[PDB]
């Protein structure tokens, strides 16, 4: 077991299409025990991970919420019991308003929509880090899910905006991190047809911008040496579960492309 | 005169030290007929602007007043004269709240702060650039001022994640811009000892931020190869100015590095 | 004009569709007095560099001669005159084996080409800094011609390699530079329709390269929020005067990206 | 055991203090069935591995020799036995001469040195590749050591340029390997005090390189979050075994940062 007995808490589970349901499986599969956090939808998050190789306690986390995040360390500990800490910490959470992403202009996004995508994609990975830092081990490890922003892309707009500010986010947690022992790591994952994208390309976000993201897909394959499989996220939480593990102790601050080597090829 | 008859709205003068300030003189210097933007204290910034070589009309504008951003384009036509564009835009604004930098410890910035400072750091560049690219001519230049967030460092902090935010606008802007036939860049300045840049040195945000950011400047002109001079604002205001011109005419959606060289060195 | 009294060193002019010519030409337009330097077919260099604005004294350099490099200094001191120093230097030298490049798979490359390719593309930019750095004036500018090798790509294989050494070259060569107050940069130009380009377009390099390149170029415009013109270098021979200039007086080490911004964009 | 079963070739072991000694410590340790690679000096490293957890059989490889390239595959078959193939291969190679490095002036490196460096540091990666892809496995890895030549530094001087060539080359490498289903990746390591590194402190190359070395090692530390122990390889060695390993499957023509995530911070 790759995280045989490792208590790691894991955001991010909407689906059983989410990545970090994923991560949550193969996490389980190599011996982790582990904390599941949800927001809102949490009758729907509790069913959809009873289908996890094993039972995990799920606690409520919405990120924009203050008291949330304020009592999260202490309902973590109380679900994981008294003198244990966490080995690990999953951010697998995004979200950008309609009006920032798709057909909807790029300068017609309001500040006020772009902040909210902000603030649940890239602020909340500081949050969930200085609220679970306290009541991590050392040797532990936080992983952040990314999709690289490095170049400006159709459709994705504000959400390539707000991954940058994640990436940034991300060094500074290791800062922070590194005092506690703990390592800060994103997972700049490829497309995964998880419902959300399944709809983008549905045209759920406008026709151009459907066709942008199939055409983004298609290229990724085509540029991937090792080609992709958008429709397989396991070498995602495969990838995952590496930063979590004891096996890349000398990476922080850093970022694992999980994309098939699709950022390193041009074509 | 490398500006010769280009017209170019200049934003982020508020003193003399400003970079905007020695931007606006050495564009008048080189033949560019100004407008000038400015926030808040609009009396002191016309006494500043009185000391440049010509007399520029000096608009008002927050860039977080929606009202502002909806006149601007009309109250620069009335300023340049009926049936004339920009050929220039400078976005020379930033700002971030002191708990979003210095020993203000980096998990504990609010959001409402760190919002606030990706507001007018980062995204008043997409917001500047929707108000002002349709009073803009082909061959024209948006230029915005960058600290390179490549890397995390002391004290700087959420203003970092807000400079990291704004490379990645810009690369979205020069998309927009693209159509219009105009260019989107930033200028990635090394430290320059501005008003608020002296008080951080002088321990304003505290005394070990202060120490920090002087260990900074002294290992920026150690390693830049032609050095660093933070009391000289030229170089940058030259740079700037370079991208205004004809003369990087295939640079869209980048940044040019007036640092010295300071970021192409480790030492 | 931008180069008005500067003595300039231009290399790599082999035709009328030479990067290095419109280099030239545009230096020529801007009041820079012309050193270029040649290899192997002078007559044919002499004839074609005729057609340049004004007449240039044209020198006899092969980077693989040490003799060519030792005496080098001396005969453009000849050329310019006693006590007069160069204000620039254009490296616009580039050669990759046949074996290199093309469906010529990259494990076939012997390295004995591979060496000579880097020879003349990376190791000749070091080169002609060591030869000529002592007769530059301070304030001086090196320029070398790069093609962005940070992604891997069809076809160009071991030009690809070749021009990432160039680019770590650079940085160091910025190092020795610096003592001279002379800067050393890149040009990371987009694809140009050289004699070379057309011919391999062609097929000369196999069909399946061929229509890789195509490809390539088309994608490229496409990514270019400004669009790309393979087949105008003005806009690129205009970014290495830019640099040539005194007007990006902070940056070396670097690379500047006349690429139309292809590079800052995914699709 | 994360190598459980998996055949790796490792190379590049000539002391105990070797990287390539501790990759094949750590992968033994992880039930790895090791072949090892040589150069020169054989009875030093067959009684130096004589050490390591398990007997493995010691193949001699000169990797500027073209008959050991040629003849390597099916000396490597017999050692693993008929229908058995790779799973796994580490390039630990590096070399370049004393002319290439230390206050040994850049420019003063003959390229007839540099191309030795470059041989043996760079194209050498390529050529294992070649060598070995026709008997690795599908879900195999191939791994090469990198220093982080991004920016220019003092002393490592053209093996920077070597390791820039090295980079490049792996994302070539990756193209070819796709198409066997393996992954091509480099590991880029902190400084490790090696024979070679520690002669090197001790001013074996010089006085001011040693110092510019020494400071380098200790500005390491400083930035790296997670700290940087040089005289501790193991982090090195257990990150390479996690490339080695199917727990980064989505991982190609990439490079893992095994450095402290000294990279990602300025200070
Ligand atoms: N799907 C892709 O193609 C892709 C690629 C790379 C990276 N990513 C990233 O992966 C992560 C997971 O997203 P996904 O693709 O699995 O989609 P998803 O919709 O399944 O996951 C997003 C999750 O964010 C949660 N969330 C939203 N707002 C929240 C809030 N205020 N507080 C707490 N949780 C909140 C949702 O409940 C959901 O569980 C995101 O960070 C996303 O940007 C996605
Ligand atoms: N000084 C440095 O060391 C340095 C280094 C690199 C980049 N920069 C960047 O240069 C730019 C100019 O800053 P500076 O260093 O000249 O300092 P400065 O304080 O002189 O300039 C900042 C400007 O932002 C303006 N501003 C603040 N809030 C605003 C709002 N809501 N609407 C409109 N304008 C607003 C201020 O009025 C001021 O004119 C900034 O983007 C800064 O981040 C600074
Ligand atoms: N054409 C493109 O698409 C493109 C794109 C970006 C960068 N570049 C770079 O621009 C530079 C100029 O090439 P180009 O595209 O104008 O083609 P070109 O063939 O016109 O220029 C190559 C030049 O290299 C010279 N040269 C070759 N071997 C030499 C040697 N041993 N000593 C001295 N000079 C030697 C040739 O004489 C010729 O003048 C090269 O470095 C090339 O890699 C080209
Ligand atoms: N030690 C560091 O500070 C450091 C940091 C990062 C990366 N690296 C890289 O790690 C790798 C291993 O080097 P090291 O630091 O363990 O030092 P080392 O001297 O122990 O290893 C170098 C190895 O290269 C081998 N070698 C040299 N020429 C060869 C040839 N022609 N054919 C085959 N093998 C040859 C030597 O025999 C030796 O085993 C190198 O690629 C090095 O650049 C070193
Ligand atoms: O968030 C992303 O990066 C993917 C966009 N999406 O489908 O939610
Ligand atoms: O804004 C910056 O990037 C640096 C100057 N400052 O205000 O601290
Ligand atoms: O060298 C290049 O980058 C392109 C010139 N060529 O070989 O076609
Ligand atoms: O090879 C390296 O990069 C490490 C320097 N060294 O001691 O050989």
């Amino acid at each position: 077991g790759l995280l045989d007995g490792k208590r790691i808490l894991v955001s991010g589970i909407i689906t059983d299409s989410s990545i970090a349901f994923h991560i949550a499986r193969v996490a389980q599969e190599q011996g982790a025990q582990l904390v599941l956090t949800g927001f809102d939808r949490l009758r729907l998050i509790q069913r959809i991970t009873d289908r996890l190789p094993a039972k995990a306690p799920l606690l409520e986390l919405d990120v924009q919420n203050e008291e949330h995040l304020a009592s999260l360390a202490g309902r973590v500990t109380e679900a994981i019991g008294a003198g244990n800490k966490l080995d690990g910490v999953v951010h697998s959470i995004g979200f950008m308003p309609q009006t920032g992403m798709g057909i909807n202009p790029f300068f017609d996004a309001p500040y006020a929509d772009v902040s909210k995508g902000i603030h649940i994609s890239a602020y909340s990975y500081a949050s969930m880090a200085k609220a679970l830092l306290p009541i991590m081990n050392p040797g532990g490890s936080i992983v952040g899910m990314d999709f690289d922003p490095s170049r400006a892309m159709p459709a994705y707009n504000w959400m390539t905006v707000a991954k940058s500010a994640l990436e940034s986010v991300n060094r500074f947690v290791a800062r922070e991190a590194g005092k506690y022992g703990v390592r800060s790591n994103l997972v700049a994952a490829g497309p995964i047809r998880t419902l959300a994208m399944s709809a983008i390309v549905g045209g759920a976000l406008g026709e151009e911008a459907g066709a942008q993201i199939q055409l983004l897909e298609e290229g990724w394959d085509q540029r991937a040496p090792i080609g992709w499989n958008m429709k397989d996220a396991t070498p995602v939480a495969k990838t995952v579960c590496a930063l979590l593990s004891d096996w890349l102790p000398a990476t922080t601050g850093d970022i694992i492309y999980a994309d098939g080597g699709a950022h390193t090829q041009l074509l």
